[PDB]
């Protein structure tokens, strides 16, 4: 091949022939003057990070404090009404009136509501009464249910007062310990219905304090058969009652005690850790001699570790067995002489073995005894231990009445991602005399109010910041409360197979790329500190195909109301923004005609961003429909805009004149420029003005400019960015659409560098290959590629048919050597909110690894020898300056008859990372500071064996 000097000269002409075309046709240099000729039409305003985070954090406190006041109002009225209730035994004479949610009966009258449609909720609701959900295995009309349906009727007059005071109030619910849930407003319930209010995460978190469960499983020979698969089901059903604040481990014993999994100590019991225990429990076999002394010694020695992260709270042992004659009093007299550990015992299956020793362990230690004779008793009996664990919480008094917020989860009544407040309700009947204390140690139920994530996202406006700026808040666990990467889909825990139940818990470090600085930031935010940090990091693009570096200025502050912490990611070139200032109406009238669809023939195809201009307008998925309503809204409404905020209206209208000016003044001068398929401009305001109206059919970008991959990618780079096309019918037209070449504009007003908009062209392939010719050879092939290894041209004209495909998919030998020569670095990450086709053993959820490639260093010239084996291939690569393109000079593939394994850049389904070694060095976290257990006044004289 020609020497380096010849290649550099040859590629310099290509650089000078491609940059010039994009520089001139698009008009980036001439758009700055437009933004600099009309300075007095706007003004620049600062974006100070410190106030922005603290303003939003204070607003989040108020929103989370309004619902706290609504919770204490409901808990107070529920307590004082239950005391006044007089227990009855007949209801035929006095029929209770209520609306049953699950319907299309003597002893209880039903209601027929109006069910008008309403916003906020996505269903038909009725603000006149509260609906009741009764589980399908709980019989309405019983004395327990009917009595609960009576005294839980004064709650409706408190439900309306909360809604009238806070019109933005979402579901207010009362989860009763009987089993029925009463929620407001009334709506019909959402195959077979298996919903139980007592098993929901918001109910379990308010019914007891965090725990340190440790399951003991009897895997001796006597449990083989039916009673072994009941034990396996019961243990799995018990693990569903553990949140991320609880730490669990599963062990087994048959003349020898050992763990069922790879953990060997208490683990955080998140979604991934619980799936490992569920997989290991299903693979146990029943054989050997039972030995309770060695099984319990192992359990007691695992609850006394204190070397790892724990909950430092309720320490319980759940023993799943059948029966026996051994009491093991010496183990209990040695390990817990002061009874710091509760023991819960379960007798699974139908058998003739002694249960006396089993019931004895549950009475000496302050626990309970449960019986599971069939598969139908598994669900009820595996959630009743929370009644015992709540005894020290009730005796606490008003100290236990602390509002708690759950993890982000999906609402049962489909409403999106929500978090729920929580407040337990105590049975305080006969409190004046304080004499009964027999059933007053249990909670009546749990109060709860839902807060949608859209409500929180409204308190953190994002349109004043650049498209690369965003807010995010995290729990004191690392889980993000709000984040741009968080999606309303369940997370995956492995590879699915075919033969709302779990929270959407996504860590902050698993939402974006993980750095050493970000780990230090995450720990500081968890502790509840304030600070800032400016650093360089590589940020993934919108489409998981590119990675680019930039400067960020993470600023975080704590939220005083709760344990959350809020941070704002503000990059450079975003500390100032253009705020439109207007005092007339002729400019608005003049700019209104620019967006008329009938004028698109001469003004270009104009898009529009579906933002919240005001509540009267309706956001739709059809831009033409929503644009049509927008243009006949500025005029049909008075310019003062009593209900529409002028900040957003002035923003789009002002850019409607700037962008149209470029179209008319310059883009209208030339209508045919070589092989330019389309000229476009995307701005911060929200209008996109692709000039050829016919070419607008090929535009397949998001109408909202903030969610455009090329917009964010071009902002960081101070050069031209080439966007590779898609492949395999992912988009319409490979050569019928062109190659996008973005370019961000930059202006200086008063010494402040700003990036309002970007422009670009869509160069045709046919007009591009002819320039590259100066061809179908069988000796060597020359192509160009992009900061990611995607093909844009070809020499053999066989790779031309696959423009926009990863380079490693067609010539892995050279591609793999490029990584080894340090020109194309890469980093991999896991995507947990992904959907994939199932395997074999209906697209389920799974973890898919992602790989992105990028330039390693700033070196321009690359050359070397590729030794594929008994061959000699020598290449030469050169970087096209002012862009992200590189040109290589390598021989043909046919010279060396070597075909190595293909290199793939796509979402490959995986199952990692391995949690076996993740628990060895877990991420930093901070547990709750409250703890309620081992109360002296606790009765604990009511186990399940004394009665029987
Ligand atoms: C909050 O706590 C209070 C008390 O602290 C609690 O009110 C008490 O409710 C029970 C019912 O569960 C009342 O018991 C009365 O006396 C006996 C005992 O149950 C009942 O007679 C039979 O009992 C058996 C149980 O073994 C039952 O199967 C049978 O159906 C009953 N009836 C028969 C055989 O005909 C009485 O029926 C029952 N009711 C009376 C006498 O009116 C206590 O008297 C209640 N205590 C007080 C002080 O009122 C209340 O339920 C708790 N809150 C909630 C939500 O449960
Ligand atoms: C448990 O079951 C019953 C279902 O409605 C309710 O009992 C009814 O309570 C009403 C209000 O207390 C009574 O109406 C008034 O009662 C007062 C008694 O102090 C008197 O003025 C009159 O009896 C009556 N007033 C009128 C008719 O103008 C009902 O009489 C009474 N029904 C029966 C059969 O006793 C309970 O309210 C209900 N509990 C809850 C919490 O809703
Ligand atoms: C959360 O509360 C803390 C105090 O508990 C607030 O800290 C204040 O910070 C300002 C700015 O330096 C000081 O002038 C105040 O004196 C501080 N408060 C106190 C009580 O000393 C913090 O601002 C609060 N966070 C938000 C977002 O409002
Ligand atoms: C952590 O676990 C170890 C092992 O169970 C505890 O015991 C120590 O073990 C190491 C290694 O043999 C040595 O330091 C001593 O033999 C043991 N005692 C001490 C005081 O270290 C250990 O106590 C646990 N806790 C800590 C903080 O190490
Ligand atoms: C992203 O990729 C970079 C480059 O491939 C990696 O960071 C490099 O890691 C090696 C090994 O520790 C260091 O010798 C280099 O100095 C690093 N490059 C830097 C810091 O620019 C790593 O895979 C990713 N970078 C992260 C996670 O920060
Ligand atoms: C509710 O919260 C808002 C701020 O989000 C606050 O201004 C208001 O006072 C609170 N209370 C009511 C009744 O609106
Ligand atoms: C699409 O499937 C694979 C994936 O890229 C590709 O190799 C194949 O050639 C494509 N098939 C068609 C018909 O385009
Ligand atoms: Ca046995």
């Amino acid at each position: 091949f020609p020497s380096a000097v010849t290649i550099k000269s040859w590629v310099d002409k290509m650089q000078e022939d491609l940059v010039t075309l994009a520089k001139t046709a698009s008009g980036v240099n001439q758009l700055v003057d437009i933004y600099e000729k009309y300075q007095d039409l706007y003004t620049v305003e600062p974006n100070n990070a410190r106030q922005l985070v603290e303003i939003a954090a204070r607003d989040i406190e108020k929103l989370l404090s309004n619902r706290s006041k609504a919770l204490v109002r409901l808990a107070l009225e529920a307590e004082k009404v239950q005391a006044a209730h007089q227990w009855r035994e007949d209801f035929a004479s006095n029929e209770v009136v209520y609306y049953n949610a699950k319907d299309d009966e003597p002893g209880s009258q039903r209601i027929k509501p109006v069910f008008i449609e309403d916003a906020n909720f996505g269903r038909q609701i009725s603000y006149q009464h509260a609906a009741v959900h009764i589980p399908t295995d709980i019989y309405e009309g019983s004395t327990i249910v009917l009595n609960e349906l009576n005294w839980t009727s004064a709650l409706d007059e408190v439900f309306k007062k909360n809604r009238e005071e806070d019109p933005s109030l979402l579901w207010q619910v009362f989860g009763s310990a009987t089993g029925l849930a009463r929620y407001y407003p009334a709506s019909p319930w959402v195959k077979i219905d298996l919903y139980d209010v007592r098993r929901r995460p918001w109910y379990i978190q308010g019914a007891a304090s965090p725990k340190d469960m440790l399951i003991l499983v009897d895997v001796s020979g006597s449990v083989s058969g039916l009673t072994l698969k009941l034990i396996r089901t019961s243990v799995s059903e018990m693990l569903e009652t553990l949140s991320d604040d609880d730490f669990v481990n599963v062990a087994s014993f048959n003349s020898n005690a050992q763990d069922v999994s790879c953990f060997q100590h208490l683990v955080q019991a998140n979604v991934r850790n619980k799936k490992v225990l569920k997989d290991a429990v299903n693979n146990i076999t029943a054989k050997g001699i039972t030995d309770y002394k060695k099984g319990f010694s192992f359990a007691f020695e695992q609850l006394l570790n204190y070397n790892v992260s724990r909950a430092n709270c309720n320490k319980i042992i759940m023993l799943f067995t059948d029966g026996g004659e051994e009491r093991a009093q010496e183990i209990f007299n040695k390990y817990n002489k002061d009874k710091k550990v509760r023991v819960f015992t379960f007798s699974v299956g139908q058998h003739n073995y002694d249960r006396g020793p089993i019931q004895w362990m549950a009475c000496e230690n302050k626990g309970y005894y449960y019986e599971i004779p069939s598969i139908g008793a598994i669900r009820i009996n595996t959630q009743e231990y929370l009644d015992v664990l709540g005894r020290p919480m009730v005796l606490a008094g008003d100290k236990a009445k602390q509002v708690q917020w759950t993890n982000v989860y999906l609402d049962a009544l489909e409403l999106g991602l929500v978090i729920t407040g929580t407040l337990p309700v105590f049975n305080i009947t006969g409190q004046f005399e304080n004499k009964t204390n027999l059933k007053n140690q249990l909670i009546l139920g749990v109060m709860g109010v839902d807060v949608s994530l859209e409500d929180i996202k409204r308190l953190t406006p994002r349109f004043t910041l650049c498209p690369n700026g965003y807010y995010f808040a995290i729990d004191p666990n690392g889980y993000v409360l709000l984040h741009p990467n968080l999606q309303p889909k369940p997370i995956g825990v492995g590879i699915p197979t075919i033969n709302s139940q779990e929270p959407v818990t996504l860590d902050f470090l698993d939402a974006e790329l993980e750095n050493d600085i970000k780990v230090e930031i995450r720990n500081k935010m968890i502790d509840g500190e304030s600070g800032e940090k400016t650093f360089r990091t590589l940020v993934k693009s919108q489409d998981e195909r590119y990675i680019d570096k930039g400067n960020r200025t993470y600023t975080w502050t704590p939220v005083n109301g709760t344990d959350y912490s809020l941070a704002l990611v503000l990059p450079t070139y975003s500390f100032y923004y253009i705020k439109a200032k207007l005092e007339e109406t002729i400019t608005q009238a003049r700019y209104s005609e620019t967006l008329k669809p009938d004028n698109f023939e001469e003004s270009g195809y104009t898009f529009i961003a579906p933002r919240d201009y005001c509540n009267d307008l309706k956001i739709s998925d059809n831009n033409t429909e929503f644009l049509l309503n927008f243009n006949e809204f500025i005029d049909r409404k008075t310019p003062n805009n009593p209900s529409c905020n002028a900040d957003l209206i002035n923003r789009v209208l002002l850019d409607a004149g700037f962008t149209n000016e470029l179209v008319q003044n310059y883009w209208s001068k030339q209508k045919n420029i070589k092989g330019v398929k389309a000229r476009f401009v995307v701005t911060d305001g929200g209008i996109t003005r692709v000039y050829p109206k016919e070419a607008g059919e090929n535009w397949q970008e998001n109408p909202e400019t903030y969610e455009d991959s090329f917009y964010k990618r071009s902002l960081d780079n101070d050069n031209y960015v080439f966007t590779a096309p898609y492949f395999n019918k992912s988009g319409p037209g490979a050569y019928e659409s062109g190659i996008m070449v973005s370019k961000a504009v930059e202006i200086y007003i008063q010494g402040k560098l700003l990036k309002p908009a970007v422009v670009g062209i869509k160069i045709d392939v046919n007009s591009w290959i002819e320039n590259f010719t100066k061809r179908n050879s069988d000796v060597m092939d020359c192509v160009i590629l992009d900061d990611g290894g995607f093909l844009l041209m070809a020499n053999h004209d066989d790779y031309t048919n696959q423009i926009g495909r990863f380079f490693g998919e067609i010539d892995p030998s050279l591609m793999r050597h490029l990584v080894n020569i340090s020109v194309y670095a890469f980093n991999k990450s896991y995507d947990y909110q992904s959907v994939c086709e199932p395997g074999a053993a209906s697209k389920q959820s799974c973890i898919t690894e992602q790989t992105q490639y990028f330039f390693d260093n700033d070196s321009k010239s690359f050359s070397g020898v590729l030794d594929c084996g008994n061959c000699s291939r020598i290449f030469h690569g050169e970087k096209l300056m002012n862009t992200n393109l590189i040109f290589i000079m390598v021989e043909s593939k046919g010279t060396c008859p070597c075909d190595t394994r293909l290199l793939i850049q796509a979402e490959q389904t995986s199952d990692g990372p391995n949690p076996c070694d993740m628990v060895k060095q877990p991420r930093y976290r901070k547990g709750p500071d409250v703890c309620f257990d081992n109360n002296v006044l606790e009765d604990y004289t009511d186990c399940g064996g004394v009665s029987g």
